[PDB]
């Protein structure tokens, strides 16, 4: 029957990975021929090829997509990969492939994002390593023939077990195709009290919520679980639907009708977190209020607590949290891979970004609505509104007044020349002690370095990410350079003073602000009077 054919192909050469897998122009991959051919064909050649028929692959993605998972299975078959799992309608979340790939013991996962990408992940579940994702591209530069199966077809839309047989190969090819919600959801059930959870949702002073899943992929399993499943009114969840934000939902909570809010993104798991009236929960107090109020889930009471970790640019408002404990705080750099490691070396419970990520140990993602019921969990023990809890939070622990500053397509040569000579004056033996002033408050520098992370599980060394300046009251400035060029710059003041811990933080941040401008001289070299983005 089905049969396979090898097609000769010429190597492309800008197929380099990344963190989040390869992102071209859309456009790039409609006018290249086997572009997407090759990158499938090279990220199935790492699998060495006597383990290919025990293997197993999970394909997420959004449900377009349609016909780059068509593309997958007639590659995957044709190279004697002896199954895929695949989400009804193509149809599966990020966190929940992690959560499959873990369960039913697979080799590993591709997952298509929408601009089109690529990702795979590997047996823990999570994103590829640096060594693998080299490997991807050192075949792809090379890749001189392909092997397809040309006329193979999968139904993405009947669930349960369909098979191929292949000419020439004696065992069949395999697809299954699962519902795109039951796997995430039974993880969920079990990590979560789900009981109490349909109790704050549903009933006498039911918790009002609105989710927001910007017509992302998380969309449906908001309808299950929030809705169906733990019984929030179905005008809890807009744009819960995949179509070919944050403000609009704001605005929203701004009427003051609405206890909770969240919005998850496409794309990069990310959530953010709303009190009512739009009272905003920096994604850094946030993984620090899921720390402080961690054991109202299940999950950390009956598996512990094995470290807390964020990255580097990330406030320190976990640490405070952390220095309270005997638990260890690990300071990453940017980037959730290394996160992954330090949850492999079962050191690593719970984790969070400031860039809106937030996660636990429970597969190898960020997981935005597993931070919700987080979130709801706290909400359910506490029975305090989200700003009632963060204002004990912050009177308890003080208060790390956090914000960054976007500035979008700098001048490449200026922003070199930015950190290269602001690094260059962060080594003057003077400069660790010295102070900076005004408004008659006064900083002074306790260390000042570009972070450089030894990763204990693998011994990557990871230099040049970030440059810190770090005064002795805990406060820190951060720069980072991340077609144009992007600088962030990361403001982190401490507060004690319960008369402080409550005004407007554009307010409180602006000496530190000031003087983040003044040492890197960056308007001079920017050319740039204002950031593209404060958040």
């Amino acid at each position: 029957m089905v049969k396979i054919v090898t097609v000769k192909t010429q190597a492309y050469q800008d197929q380099k990975p990344g963190t989040s897998g390869l992102r071209k122009r859309v456009k790039v991959f409609q006018s290249s021929a086997n572009y997407a051919e090759n990158f499938i064909q090279s990220i199935i050649s790492t699998v060495e090829p006597a383990q290919r028929q025990e293997a197993t692959l999970v394909v997420g993605g959004d449900g377009y997509m349609k016909e780059a998972i068509q593309l997958i299975a007639r590659i995957a078959a044709a190279n004697g990969i002896g199954r895929l799992v695949i989400g009804q309608n193509g149809i599966l979340s990020t966190p929940a492939v992690s959560c499959i790939i873990r369960k039913i013991k697979a080799i590993g996962g591709i997952i298509l994002t929408a601009d089109f990408g690529i990702k795979f992940n590997i047996s823990n579940g999570g994103p590829a390593p640096e060594a693998i994702t080299d490997k991807i591209f050192q075949i792809s530069k090379t890749i001189e023939e392909y092997a397809v199966c040309p006329d193979l077809k999968v139904d993405l839309g009947v669930l349960g077990k369909q098979q191929f047989d292949l000419e020439n190969k004696f065992k069949p090819f395999t697809v299954e195709i699962v519902d795109s919600v039951e796997a995430y959801a039974t993880m969920l059930r079990s990590i979560f009290d789900f009981s109490a959870l349909k109790e704050l949702l549903s009933g006498p002073n039911r918790l009002k919520i609105r989710i927001d899943a910007m017509h992302g992929v998380v969309g449906p399993y908001v309808k299950k679980i929030l809705c169906e499943e733990l019984g929030a009114p179905a005008n809890s969840a807009v744009n819960c639907v995949p179509l070919e934000y944050a403000a609009d939902l704001v605005e929203t909570m701004k009427s003051g009708e609405h206890d909770f809010g969240a919005a998850f993104d496409g794309d990069r798991d990310r959530n953010m977190i709303l009190g009512k009236h739009g009272f905003f929960v920096n994604p850094s107090d946030s993984v620090a209020v899921i720390a402080a109020n961690i054991f109202s889930i299940p999950y950390f009471q009956q598996t512990g607590v094995r470290g807390f970790a964020r990255s580097m640019p990330t406030s320190g408002a976990l640490d405070r949290v952390a220095s309270a404990t005997k638990i260890a705080l690990y300071e990453t750099p940017t980037g959730w891979k290394f996160f992954g490691n330090l949850m492999d070396a079962s050191k690593l419970s719970l984790c969070g970004e400031e860039s809106f990520g937030t996660g636990s140990d429970h597969i190898r993602e960020k997981d935005g609505l597993w931070a919700v019921l987080a979130w709801l969990s706290i909400l359910a023990t506490r029975k305090q509104s989200v700003e009632d809890i963060l204002k004990d939070h912050w009177q308890k622990y003080g208060r790390n007044f956090f914000t960054r500053y976007d500035y979008e397509e700098v001048e490449a040569e200026g922003a070199n020349k930015m950190m290269k000579d602001l690094e260059a004056l962060m080594f003057d033996r003077s400069f660790v002690g010295k102070q900076f002033s005004a408004n008659d408050k006064v900083y002074t520098v306790e260390k000042a370095d570009n972070f450089e992370y030894s990763d204990p599980v693998d011994g990557s060394i990871s230099r040049n990410q970030g440059l810190r300046l770090i005064f002795t009251d805990g406060s820190r400035i951060v720069f980072r350079l991340s077609a144009g060029a992007t600088i962030r710059l990361y403001i982190d003041s401490y507060e004690k003073d319960v008369a402080k811990i409550n005004q407007d933080p554009q307010v409180m941040l602006a000496p530190l602000i000031s003087i983040a401008l003044k040492v890197s001289q960056l308007q001079e070299r920017t050319g740039r009077t204002a950031p593209t983005v404060i958040t």
